[PDB]
């Protein structure tokens, strides 16, 4: 008959990034035009 | 014949934070002008 005790302390940290990009497709840009 | 039996017990706790930027390249500033 064998007894164990087991304790553990585990710490962590960390970071992350996330870039994002989103269109229409229905309007997905603006025309200026220049006249005389 | 070996039985045995494991439990443990896990605590656990975190904390995290996060920053974001967004912006509209259509529109990405208003001006304004001082006249006279």
């Amino acid at each position: 008959h064998t007894t164990d005790n087991s304790t553990a302390v585990q710490d962590s940290n960390g970071e992350s990034w996330n870039t994002g990009l989103s269109i229409n497709k229905g309007e997905s840009a603006y025309i200026n035009a220049n006249v005389r």
